[PDB]
């Protein structure tokens, strides 16, 4: 029993991270086989970040200006390019803790979670969202881009995001692992902000499945929905959308507890509708959506506490 | 900016985890040098949970009723004890893996992060509190005995926690890694029940001023409190009486912040007559109390957002 926010062992990962220095500029990158992998923006200075030419940038720059220390050890640049928003270093030393590994691109509504770093040596792992609107809620300080999300499959390290930008409400924005950036946003200092987010419904009946697997049923209900009058009441919330493929997905946890999807968004509409009322879900008095379908399974029992 | 519920990078437990099989019953074991530190339960059979008399099972053990196996390999022990609830299997191979380490003790109120484990494999990371009555609110199922609890100060793991029972409300006891529970509970299947449990008033505050530091200051108002005033309000709301060293331990966050600390007992206070009227803190709707002083002042920034 329990349910918590739970990332995946960061081990396989910890033994990526380095540290990338350029000029004045250090930060963290991702060394798999002999490639480092960093933000472009270590190639910047500070009286040029409104609109840095990062081609202009960077062909001013030899293999010589980028500094790259795994633990105490000074790797050699012996090449270097670009693609996209991220630098690919080339050492001269293969890291023999490569995992298996893959990049991922993921979309909005899947979690992962992220290993936050500073000066190259990791600090904490947190388990965070892609939201709707392509920010993230993460926790990250100076120093901390270079920083991967991440989840684990097998003996697979399945890369997604690594952390650029933050915005000015709080949020973060970064890129996939080949550089491209989650959302609308960029590594130039401008007013870019963050657009208006959505609650992630199909998450939202995840945990709630989650909540009946482990024990409780109070916010249940002996009503249905169709789906389309469910989704006029996600709108009036705020709430995503629910496809028939969302449905699909919570086939699994829906047997698994005996309630139909469309009956247990017939209980999400009356807790929308009518709010908690002092109660809690797992320990929230807020509807949790940075909990995914797989993260349920992941984490609960294959059998319910009927 | 940012703040999440925040567990040390795993790795250096993660090498530390194996399988132990005594019978049909396997966990996992913690194997630093060549010892495997287990729950004593797992010499246990099915129809003898009422009152084990440990002492007289295991001496009806050999060294090679335990089968010990980290990854693919099997390690041959080569002897055993038990120590309070815990077994040390001495093994023929020590540990390359084996970091730095140390068993601690931990008071009530100090948190932790667990890597939940099965089979000898890691499967998550979570960060949990040490509550006041005992019991921890965490995550384990089926297998999960074994797993532990640990901080990570510079490169030293020091392990607090070792997983034994569930308790009839969810929560969860264990041991120390020398193998004495925390709180009344035991290894036998009793009528055991977690005492009433309190709210961990000295990281409720740490959380409001991890919260101004982040750059929010709703919740704060023009009023002081005494101590004395203060902890009447605190018993009548089930939170634990404040002390003066705890007072002093938030001496660093009240120097960041500005605020002193009596300032933001006034603060709780208010929030706990009225409520938050429908607003969050940090993203949540409760008032927080599973990170301490130190856990604010390890993920946030050092300097306030004025
Ligand atoms: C990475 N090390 C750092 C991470 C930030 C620092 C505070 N919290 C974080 O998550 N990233 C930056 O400081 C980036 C780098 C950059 C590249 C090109 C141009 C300008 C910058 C400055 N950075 C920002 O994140 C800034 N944000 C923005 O400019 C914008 F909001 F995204 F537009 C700022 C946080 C204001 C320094
Ligand atoms: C460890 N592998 C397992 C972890 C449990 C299983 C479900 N969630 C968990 O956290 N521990 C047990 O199953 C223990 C072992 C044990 C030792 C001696 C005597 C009886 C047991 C059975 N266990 C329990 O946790 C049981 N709880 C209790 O007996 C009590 F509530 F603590 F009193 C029970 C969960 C009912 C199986």
């Amino acid at each position: 029993s329990g349910f918590r926010k739970m990332a995946f062992p960061s081990g396989k990962v910890e033994g990526c991270m380095v540290q990338v220095t350029c000029g004045t500029t250090t930060l963290n990158g991702l060394w798999l086989d002999d490639v480092v992998y960093c933000p472009r923006h270590v190639i910047c200075t500070s009286e040029d970040m409104l609109n840095p030419n990062y081609e202009d940038l960077l062909i001013r720059k030899s293999n010589h200006n980028f500094l790259v220390q795994a633990g105490n050890v000074q790797l050699r640049v012996i090449g270097h390019s670009m693609q996209n928003c991220v630098l690919k270093l080339k050492v001269d030393t293969a890291n023999p803790k490569t995992p298996k590994y893959k990049f991922v691109r993921i979309q909005p509504g899947q979690t992962f979670s992220v290993l936050a770093c500073y000066n190259g040596s990791p600090s904490g792992v947190y388990q965070c969202a892609m939201r709707p609107n392509f920010t993230i809620k993460g926790s990250f300080l100076n120093g901390s881009c270079g920083s991967v999300g991440f989840n684990i499959d097998y003996d697979c390290v399945s890369f997604c995001y690594m952390h650029h930008m933050e915005l000015p409400t709080g949020v973060h924005a970064g890129t996939d692992l080949e550089g491209n950036f989650y959302g609308p946003f960029g590594d130039r200092q401008t007013a870019q902000a963050a657009g208006t987010d959505t609650t992630i419904t199909v998450n939202v009946l995840a945990w709630l499945y989650a909540a009946v697997i482990n024990g409780d049923r109070w916010f249940l209900n002996r009503f249905t929905t169709t789906l389309n009058d469910f989704n006029l009441v996600a709108m009036k919330y705020n709430y995503e959308p629910l496809t028939q493929d969302h449905v699909d997905i919570l086939g699994p946890l829906s047997a698994q507890t005996g309630i139909a999807v469309l009956d247990m968004c017939a209980s999400l509409k009356e807790l929308l509708q009518n709010g908690m009322n002092g109660r809690t879900i797992l320990g929230s008095a807020l509807l949790e959506d940075e909990f995914t379908p797989f993260d349920v399974v992941r984490q609960c029992s294959g059998v319910t506490f009927q």
